[PDB]
């Protein structure tokens, strides 16, 4: 389990820095916002 997969096989994560995922799936986890229309 490397790089390709530090995201499902790593949940521990902190891998690099996160912070630039963070707020990325901030919008497709936090309640992810795209479910405006699929609600």
């Amino acid at each position: 389990p490397p790089s390709v997969s530090e995201i499902q096989l790593m949940h521990n994560r902190g891998k690099h820095l996160n912070s630039m995922e963070r707020v990325e799936w901030l919008r497709k986890k936090l309640q992810d916002v795209h479910n405006f229309p699929p609600d």
